[PDB]
């Protein structure tokens, strides 16, 4: 009935809780003390953060609960607009961009995509070649370098060539900013409002201008881009707007790059500590890619790297909550009255800590968890969010993961030569920030 | 640009491949060999079996083709007349029963049969609940008990009572014996077959017009089909649907709705008891969301992997396993396969559902979870229920149906494989598990 509440501060409620470095972790901690549920207030706003299956399990139900934008989100929408991750499902865009880009999103999809994930893929094997003996691998940069360049190169054709670069392209800078900027507002700065407007400005200039390129030159690619210039909602009949689509390829630069690199760097983070479950890993990938390049079908077999990568997502699911309201008045559990548009937060590496679903050893890497879906309690695992909602870069993301950390595991030996002490570093992302590796390459050409 | 096609018998070309008891297991392992596309000849007929969805979902373009009547089709015309599915588009009857009949087989109309649908849902769950100890279920048999008396009461409120029988109520008899009359001709001293034939189609009216004119004289209303149909004006044509078409009508719900439904539950049921990982999670949530003596309607729509495991009992094994085409047009299939106007084109739903491409490797695998995000399925890769307006209009009451008693069942009862059934699929029109059987054990949960 009563449902606990973290320590208030007067007048702020909860909200100095999060102000600090380590939000979900402070979370976590929260949950970890109060439970399945807390209530979490801040100035106008309630929330109540769930971590047990047995709550999320029904804020899971569309029927009872729609997708919320967070603060988070409501801060990221500021630029990436009503792209499909920061629009109310009731949008007409949100429904128009999703019936639109669902087909180009699909597992077949990725078939399309393969090709250019693997050229990213390639340059980040290829530069991991080349680094001298007792160099070592700035692992968290290395992925978000390989997941910008590879959402670049899908979803609108251009290449930010990360691995050429020191100081990133001056769009993931201003789209980093952002999101930066974007976090800042929500642990609390006149500058941070000019700097904040001119990175919109950066990234809108930049989207906009590939895409009146791409309509000027008619040119087809296999990417995004060429997609939605050329999709129509088979609903409305209608395609997508100039300006929804710069808002779409910065939301899945946005929604894709970190999250994505997150999940590639904690997957290596629990290989390397985890020699056995990465020998397991490195042997399928040795077993599955016998070609220079691996194929679509290939990175489809490498079955232990994805649930590798679904191990790595339980624990440090990347994209570490998602917020929903309640449609109408509800009870939650049974025990927690919700009235209409109450909202909820997923506290997602809570959920997937949840002893009744995975048993004692829930801080133990071992993907063999993932063995066999069904045997998963329904909205036991949710890193990609729920139902319609749900990411729709999830194929995507995983492919790349798959197929980046199978070429990976196919490539090298990798070695914790620092005894790393993962240290997770929070924007709206989760990453092992300062995880860094040796590689010595197994010496097998590309 | 040539199209493979299986082993010839001489002048019947391939009909003597359909001359086994599994024809459509037989025409999936052709697909298996011959791939996503095989023409099949017989005397005086020419069609191609499409097994991929690349070549269905051209197939499935309503542009380009439109349902055709199968030789089964054809052969269940005779008794199901110009109902729904026995129709061709450009009929006057299929676009009026369509239209007066679409509204009544929604989603929301579900919530008017819901009430019906428990009732023979509850007659199951009894009788299994009246099970003595070590007695079994004949599963495939009281999912057809289930499916026929219940579209029996939403179609036309008439109980066939089959929960009080051994032998059938005489209407099925006939329905059934027809049905097989029309499955074994498509097979093949037949003049006997003829009169009963005959005599099962006169069974099947006298019953079906006889509910009619009951219906009409007393003017009473009920929550079925048959008082909509007694209602219905077609919104185009202003006409209703004249007694003799919803007699069809009513025959076709019959035909259409029983085996296909039943076989559906007998195969989820088959696979939860194969996948005990998935049955506990679909008896999870039948626990959990069917909190009350009886099912709510609201309560039905909260099944969803309840609904995914159908919709995987569905991909495997479509109980309605084929549907027809034939070009609207000339036109070209696939970019290689030219078709001429009036080319047939067979969809081979099973095999479909089994196209690795759409599906994954793991295509023979039951995961329902396959389903957990509708999202997740390509256009046209997944056709349990036919294709666009020639869709299955029962899709709704199907699933609506099979939700709530599978859920009802995994309420109430654990159940066990203990025989470790080997799975048997017989193929009638529609295909079910033959000679499945299961103990369920009650959990004394009250109705
Ligand atoms: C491991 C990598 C990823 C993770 C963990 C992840 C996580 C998530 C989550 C949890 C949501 C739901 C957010 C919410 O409910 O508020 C979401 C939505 C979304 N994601 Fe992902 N994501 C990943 C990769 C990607 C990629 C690569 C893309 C695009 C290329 C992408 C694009 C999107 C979009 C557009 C949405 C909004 C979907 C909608 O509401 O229609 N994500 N993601
Ligand atoms: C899981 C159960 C069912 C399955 C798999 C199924 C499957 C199908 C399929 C594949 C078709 C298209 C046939 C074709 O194109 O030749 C169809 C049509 C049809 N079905 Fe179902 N069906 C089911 C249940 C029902 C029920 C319960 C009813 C009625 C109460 C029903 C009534 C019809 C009718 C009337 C049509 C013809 C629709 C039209 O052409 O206007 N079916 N069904």
């Amino acid at each position: 009935k009563e449902m606990p509440q973290p320590k208030t501060f007067g007048e702020l409620k909860n909200l100095p809780l999060l102000n600090t470095d380590k939000p979900v972790q402070a979370l976590m901690k929260i949950a970890d003390e109060l439970g399945e549920i807390f209530k979490f207030e801040a100035p106008g706003r309630v929330t109540r953060y769930l971590s047990s299956q047995r709550l999320i399990k029904e804020a899971c139900d569309e029927s009872r609960f729609d997708k919320n934008l967070s603060q988070a989100l409501k801060f990221v929408r500021d630029f990436a607009g009503d792209g499909l991750a920061t629009s109310w499902t009731h949008e007409k865009n949100w429904k128009k961009a999703h019936n639109i880009l669902l087909p180009s999103f699909s597992q077949q999809a990725m078939k399309g995509y393969h090709a250019m994930m693997v050229d990213i893929a390639v340059q980040l094997v290829q530069k991991w070649e080349r680094l001298n003996a007792d160099e070592h691998i700035e692992v968290p940069e290395d992925m978000t370098r390989l997941t910008l360049d590879t959402i670049g190169l899908c979803g609108f054709n251009y290449r930010f060539n990360s691995f050429y670069r020191d100081q990133p392209h001056p769009f993931i800078t201003s789209m980093v900013r952002a999101l930066d900027e974007a976090m800042n507002k929500l642990q609390r700065y006149d500058e941070n409002k000019r700097q904040f407007q001119e990175d919109i400005k950066v990234m809108n200039d930049l989207v906009d201008k590939i895409i009146a390129d791409r309509k000027a030159s008619g040119e087809q690619s296999d990417d995004l881009l060429t997609h939605m210039l050329n999709g129509k909602d088979p609903e409305t009949g209608e395609p997508l707007d100039d300006e929804n689509i710069r808002y779409q390829i910065i939301t899945f630069l946005i929604a894709g790059h970190e999250t994505t690199s997150g999940l590639l760097s904690f997957a290596l983070y629990f290989l390397v500590k985890n020699p056995h479950v990465l020998q397991k890993a490195a042997e399928e990938a040795a077993r599955v890619l016998v070609d220079p390049v691996p194929s679509y079908k290939q990175v489809k077999q490498l079955k232990y790297v994805g649930m590798v990568l679904n191990e790595a997502l339980r624990l440090w699911p990347t994209a570490p909550a998602f917020s929903l309201y309640a449609k109408e008045d509800t009870v939650l559990g049974g025990e927690y009255p919700l009235e209409k548009g109450d909202e909820l937060m997923v506290l997602i590496p809570q959920l997937h800590r949840d002893k009744t679903i995975w048993g004692d050893d829930v801080e133990e890497f071992r993907p063999e968890r993932f063995e066999n879906p069904s045997a998963i309690p329904q909205h036991a695992f949710k890193p990609f969010g729920n139902g319609q909602r749900a990411c729709i870069g999830q194929q995507f993301a995983l492919h790349e993961a798959t197929l980046v950390l199978g070429m990976m595991l196919k490539h090298f030996d990798f070695e914790d030569h620092t005894n790393y002490e993962l240290d997770i570093k929070e924007t709206l992302t989760l990453k092992p920030e300062g995880f860094v590796v040796k590689a010595k390459s197994k010496k097998i050409p590309l």
